[PDB]
RNA sequence: UUGAUGUCACGGAACCUUUGUUGUCUUCGACAUGGGUA
RNA sequence: UACCCAUGUCGAAGACAACAAAGUAUUU
């Protein structure tokens, strides 16, 4: 939700998505303006939500952990083989509806005509496709996915580096590192990932560094979250309890002993010393049919009695 | 800024009454932080 | 729009509440 310009009532936002900002694959914090990123002027992000995945063998006789759950809900078409690199290939695909076709590369399976050992340009297949949750946004369409983005309109909400890990003593990730630990960031707008939890996959990007004093921090936060498709006509009231509740809740959030003691790893409400809602301000609302209830700033936060 | 044959004003103690007092163990364990994957 | 957690660190309270001037016969 985002707060109104009188102050005095919460609109509701009907979607969210994830915009990767600390990670190498994209310039967002290079090209945003400051006023974007402050999440105080509208932007135009293109969004997926759903995320195409190839077989080129029926998942019913696949072997092994294809005759499966999230294959039951097949669906056939045709590909052409265009380019290689790396071991992924690269297809031109027409499913079973009409003309219906994007570009997707492919990392082949065991199973995959045999890991496609062979293959050549010009050629085509039958294939299977299915679909799955990607929800996630970008400025400008990422190379190696041309196809499938919808343009959307909404509000950048910026909550800085702040989900972090830290020790006086060096855990697994920090013991294979493999280099030096650099040194903890003057700007929470420069961090930058620099190796994985999941190094085979490369899911979950981290960020490993040391301070000067000797403690050892692992930042696993990466992305950052877009706001689209407000709705003009469902504001809802703030009570005056919404209100005492919330200022309780910054004072919590401002004087922890507990908290982690370099303020670039802080998010906006500790890192800022924030002390009110504000108009304009993009946050997280529980409501009855006319009533603001609850209101944090973060997506896992505290609640208020 | 006096008025004149008449001024005890050195003719009148700022005096009298009121408790800085009432209540409070130098004690003590679970809590911080916000995403990630499809 | 469903699923899943992850890390180990750290002192707190340092006066508060009340009162902040009020009374002080002249007569059946």
């Amino acid at each position: 939700g985002r707060v109104t310009a009188d102050g005095k009532h919460i609109q509701k936002f009907s979607e969210t998505a994830r915009v990767p900002f600390y990670d190498k694959t994209q310039k967002h914090f290079d090209i945003l303006d400051e006023q974007e990123i402050a999440g105080e002027k509208p932007v135009r992000m293109w969004v997926k939500r759903f995320i195409k995945r190839l077989s080129l063998v029926d998942p019913a006789k696949h072997p092994q952990k294809k005759q499966d759950n999230k294959w039951k809900r097949r669906k056939e078409g045709i590909a052409t083989f265009i380019e290689q690199k790396n071991g992924s290939y690269y297809f031109n695909v027409v499913t079973n509806n009409g003309c219906t076709s994007f570009h997707l590369w492919h990392k082949p399976d065991n199973f995959d005509q045999e890991k496609l050992e062979g293959i050549q340009n010009g050629e085509k297949l039958d294939c299977w496709v299915r679909d799955s949750r990607y929800q996630k946004a970008f400025q400008e369409i990422p190379e190696n996915d041309p196809d499938g983005w919808e343009c959307k309109e909404g509000y950048l909400h910026v909550v800085g580096p702040s989900k972090v890990e830290f020790s006086d003593k060096k855990g697994d990730v920090i013991n294979n590192f493999q280099g030096t630990l650099p040194s903890v960031p003057n700007d929470w707008k420069t961090i930058r990932t620099n190796d994985f939890k999941n190094r085979k996959r490369k899911n979950e990007p981290v960020f490993c560094c040391e301070d000067d004093k000797g403690n050892y921090y692992t930042m696993a936060k990466y992305c950052e979250t877009f706001f689209f498709d407000l709705k003009e006509n469902e504001e809802y009231e703030i009570p005056e309890k919404a209100r005492i509740k919330y200022k309780e809740l910054l004072r919590v959030y401002n004087n922890n002993p507990q908290a982690v003691p370099e303020s670039v790893f802080q998010s906006r409400v500790a890192r800022e010393n924030v002390e009110k809602l504000k108009s304009g301000d993009l946050v997280y609302f529980k409501h009855n049919e006319k009533y603001v209830e609850d209101i944090v700033p973060v997506r896992i936060s505290r609640t208020v009695d």
